């Protein structure tokens, strides 16, 4: 049976046990590739930190 | 008063409240570059990833 399952994407990702869109993460002061496969939830998330991008990257990735 | 103190690496550490040569070492599982000054302990190590040195790295850095 298809049932389209409307909600809050923090509730499609428990109902899917994936993660959707806008769901909520888990940030757990460890990396994500770290973890094996058991261990790894979805939902795992990981805020990297910056990089300015600027002329000269422009320059040497071309 | 001077004290030459003698003993294992491990216990020189312990005894001068330092990192010595040979010392044992707190590897956990997060970073010490990510620990504040007052978390930070004199013996918090980092076994970093390996990176092969090869001829294109000797020109590159020449």
């Amino acid at each position: 049976q298809r049932t389209a399952v409307q909600g809050s994407p923090t509730m499609l990702a428990a109902i899917s046990k994936q993660w959707v869109r806008g769901a909520k993460v888990e940030e757990d002061r460890i990396h994500p590739f770290r973890k094996y496969f058991e261990e790894l939830q979805p939902g795992d998330s990981l805020l990297t930190p910056r990089r300015t991008m600027t002329e000269a990257d422009i320059v040497n990735f071309a």
